């Protein structure tokens, strides 16, 4: 399984990319905010290309990229806009219905498109029928409703295996180290998950006693 | 899994086709009746073959059409009629003993075959074996009589893997959303459901509240 | 398994209890309001009153009767004049912050509490600790959003017997015959359904051919 | 699990009767007029009831005994002349609406009810909710439609435990030997079958030869 | 479990007794006749009576005598000798409709009956059903003709437990060791077997290397 | 399951406790410093014991307090002191030797003993041993480790069960609110958690969009 | 589970009966003779019996004794002496026929025989059914000829719940802390090991990072 | 499953390499100092060279050497000279941070890495995803903290087939003959034993007195 | 599976390779020597060879050959001969620390080699690891002392699949009918056994009604 960080710190993924276990990078508004935030500098159009462009190239591999239009032709206009940051550029869109006439659109002109806020396998099997090339399923967030988080990846990884479509399977909301453990062991394709739960991931009591 | 939209309807066809997700569709008298009383039209002969044939270019993919007769030599007669209208017809025959002779007869002459009213493995094992392309097994009729559709699905799934069978089998009957995920879950090829229930599919209040 | 009409139509009531298979009735301000509608009659505080009277000598049986209140205090004060009606009143408050705690007062008082809108398993040992006689979680609007009503239900009942909790389980939002099946064979204490299922559940092709 | 015979045949039922492992008989009136045909008598009032008497005399046991009726009251008139005629008489009732509502009358003036021609699991639990006394779904006939009888057996056993119900079942339209073991290994309470079938259950090739 | 000696053979017996862990013998004609043969004793009735009083008395347990009529009627008479000489023995009678005659009234004088030569459940149920008291499937017989002794043991232990019958089993045929774990692990209360294996039960190499 | 409030926070207990749900808390040194900081108040003896009892009389249930010792005279000691603040007090321990130590001599003095940093089954084991009235398992900080702590659970309920043993177990670290799901159906006793998760329990959109 | 240590140090005894989680001891010719020699003690049959007696105090609980005899007339005798020793000494004796005979005349007699150097069911089911209290399997000695030794625990725990045997089953043999879960999980009585792998038990990383 | 010796000492060796089952050996500093300890001779770097380079000549298979060194650079620049000893030398780098910069680095430059001190399935996929090309979990020091080391070794098997990773795993931490069935039923490719474990694994009574 | 004889008497093996069944034969120096007591002949070098050639010319398949050496030297010697005698010839080495030498040169030599007397699945591997074409574990013997042989080949067979390791089970030391049906279910490769057990296995009482 590969794994992404979900993050816009070009810091956070520089570190992980030195692991050289780095494979991916999902973003979205709120995360990309928090940087130029936490940075010296304010949040415009020229320095949000700059900055999807920088993640790029540190990164090596697909960086995801959110669109904020809720009708399906802004939705398009937008995704192009992003994917025209640089070629790495997946645009991640909701899945919704403007969501998916919008993804039938873009991956019909070979803009590869991360379906994510999904919850039920039915989302995830429209998406992947629409042309998605990712799909993204909220693990954590289910869990905060009381339901197993789990279980949905699970139904999604089972339902993409036996009807064989070409979809890659993303888990994400990832609040905890056995999110990942599941995940790689359900098939998932790839698990995006925060800094501090990447930096969990190699931690273990036996290992230092060993050093 | 291929999603198909059970009805006449060619704004409702539209709709879906417009998300990127429908596959096909599947018809029967009583929808083009319908489709026909919504509307300011005359149901004729003509005007029917021309709403099919306007069906098969919207959804651009296979389209179902039932025959009326009930002795094998007028079925076929009448499939033979359904199939020259379009390419993407699909002729649909009742799983009756002439529904396998004039199954038999019109898949060798080319002609695909959906047997329908399929309510058993069995049934459906002896359609597939009279050269069926495609078994519709009803999930919410068998409901209906206190009985679970989808051990009616499971069976007809399990026979043609165990079996190697070339047949495809279409999930009719969708009733609602799990009925759906199940199909899916099993193996089924395809899953064709009324327009209220795909309109159900995307609902979700976490995807909702995520936007 | 006890079955219960969810209906404030005394219509449908005396039918259903003429089979003599009728154990109770739930209602809502909803289901009252076209009660009264259907008839001619305004619907008054002492009407209302007068019809849950009514439906309680009908059935012979328990009575849910929903508070409107969303505060506490309100809730309480409305509970108790619910529970004055009729002894065989069962006051039904939704499962929220608010709810916990009037459920915990009029449980105290001696008053039988129906928590209702039960999506999770931890929703309903809430609803249990805080002294619920019944637990309604909703099957059918679960399964509207794509997930399996049925295994919200086991995930309930399981915990309830390995916990051994005095409450009692009423499978609501039934949309079909097999929402009873499952609802029986899982360990719900009641089902309760709309009058068109309950007419539903003796169908069958068999027997009609058998008599 | 107790024996019955499925006949109205004084030698067959005399027969087993002595193996001393028939514990009851059931009869309908088709199976009366065939016993009446071998023996060239005509079929009267006073002979129908003389030849329940000698079958109930016979086995020791309960016998059940067919209403013709179709509409409730019609049932319970008839119900109480045949629960008349003998007090090992059992009556057995048609499980529809109209079979609930004699079911319900009879139960409560101490008659014993056979609800019969059962095909669903929500029958039976409608049948036990209304008095039932017995509850008896047909193998057979299920796996005469290609659905598995025992399946059917099955799941109203399951039920009739985990509801802790008091309702005994009859597993009844008895093919061959294999239905009687599967309904002992599920629970049954009862098993009718014919004649044939119970001379088969005793013959085993190593058992003659070991003679 | 239980463990009975497949014979007549006094000195056998008598060595096992010593172990402590004998509770029963189970012998049939050929077995006597053997042990009569060792010695030049005559094989007559008191000499016969006086032989198994004296294994009565050697095992202080129940001790089976088989019975050499076909006929019910003769059976019995021979079964109430067979009970006369001693208050330890269990009248062994072959399950065939002659032999169940013969179970219903031996075991209605309080007599006990091992019904033997069970190849089957449903045999084993219709001797639970005439009375017998002990039931006596053969395993290693029929592991001859290719089939799963075990698996007509297991199916007549669990219809047993489920169905809640007097009736206790006695694994017979037991030909080796794992077939005495085998029938202790499926629930068999009791397991009778030859000398030849008894001697074998206790024979392991890490006890010896342990000693 | 009951639950608990793993806090020092009256604020927070006050507001469960009306939700009429709470059973208990449990508290730590860190936990009470905090709970004193954000009331601004110096954290002496006095106020330390008075802080405690005002916790004991907000919950009515038992509550947990640490002792910071580490040899068992000391341990036992400050045991002694803790308990005597409130009956309703529990004495936490480590589950070390010199812990097994304590927990011995404070049980033995009518103290109940909460053992806790518990690991491991075998640690679990130990604790009921020493006469342990509670064995805490830490879920949370085991998945940090990328072990499954629900699994931990599980060993230490189905070995507490299968061995009978009358300690009672407390699911601790929850993180989560499908830890506290995951618990209870494993059948654990209770779980404690912080405020925040808590107050998740009752979160989901369902029931917000039902009133 | 009961835990018990296998050695005869008095010092190793009270270090781990000052936990309060020491239910018994088990000792042998070997053992024991190592003790004495460590104090540079002789072996005298009044030290002897002065040792085992002091244990007895100490632990206050079953101690168990092995005998050396090999023939049954031999080992009765020195196991009434041992007996005398002490009210809490269990006597030992091996499982062979000897053995046996041995254990039925000493449990005759009211005393409580320890079988030993057990590695089959057939032998435990021997072993309980001539009298003994307790049967002792070796799980690592069947590990050590490569063959899963908590199997052999799994089949003699399971066929006693099966058969509802009286004895109690001490897992022997014990060379790892899993060797003790997994006895405590099986649902072995008790389990007997060296002082080493009690010193083991507690051990765990994140209790020390705990503390 | 390949069997490997952890090992430096040529004697064993060449006896396990004589049995032609030996298909590699793994070294550590320790297991050199001995070696060179017993020889008589001290080690250099010459000393150091040629010995690892007779180990890879002796064994004919991969060879791990330990690298010292705990930051990145040092770890690859001791790995760069490890590998330029012998080409069947496999760099051993402990799963840290710093192991991974390295192992990401020396995978690149065609070198072969052994990431061990494994103790989680999320640590074996972080080293697989660094370009390891064997993967070492600890079973044995885990079974000390009472967990399941085979549980570990199940976890990274399964991750490692259902993610189809190139990454071999090497079972490590062998203590006993179980442990290598146990690990090659588990899937483990190879397993890394102490000379005194082969020793064993050939052992079994009934061998013996097979000869 | 295929089928082998377990004798060196070309009387039997002519028979049996008459049904078209035989695929190989297993000898050893018993069965030849009694092959050669009947026959009228003494046992030479001569006519040793020349009597196996002719059973390889007459069974057509590989024949095992067991050598009596007890060292690698003579093992080896003594393998080379036999194999010598013809090309069909297997040698058949004893599973042991010389065996495992021997069969490593004879096996790179390209002589097929045979590992027998393997009672766990370490010595099958370690065998399968030496060059061995085939193990064979002895079922019999196993059962023997009261453990399961079916375990042993099954953990034997599971474990070649899943290690994917070239060599061939057979299954030896059968005793019976279910022996062989045990060890194809199981996926035995072969299943080697006396002329008497080969007799029994077509045996079938409904075969013979069915003549």
């Amino acid at each position: 399984m590969e794994l992404y960080l979900d993050t816009a710190s070009l810091e956070e993924i520089r570190e992980i990319a030195a692991w050289g276990v780095l494979s991916g990078v999902t973003t979205n508004p709120t995360l990309v905010a928090k940087a130029f935030a936490a940075k010296g500098e304010a949040l415009t159009e020229e320095a949000f290309a700059a900055h999807l462009r920088a993640i790029c190239e540190t990164v090596g591999g697909p960086v995801s990229a959110e669109v904020t239009a809720l009708e399906a032709e802004a939705m398009v206009a937008e995704g192009r806009r992003l994917a025209a940051i640089h070629p790495n550029i997946v645009v991640k869109l909701p899945t919704t219905e403007e969501g998916l006439k919008a993804c039938k659109r873009l991956s019909a002109e070979g803009i590869k498109v991360n379906m994510t806020l999904i919850f039920s396998a039915n989302q995830a099997l429209l998406a992947a029928r629409a042309g998605a090339s990712y799909v993204s399923p909220f693990l954590g967030r289910v869990d905060d409703i009381s339901w197993d988080g789990g279980e949905l990846l699970r139904e999604i990884v089972e339902m993409i295996q036996v009807q064989d479509l070409p979809v890659k399977v993303i888990a994400a909301s990832i609040r905890h180290p056995r999110h990942v453990t599941e995940a790689a062991l359900l098939g998932a394709d790839i698990a995006t998950m925060p800094h501090a739960v990447f930096k969990q991931l190699l931690k273990h009591p036996l290992t230092d006693i060993g050093l």
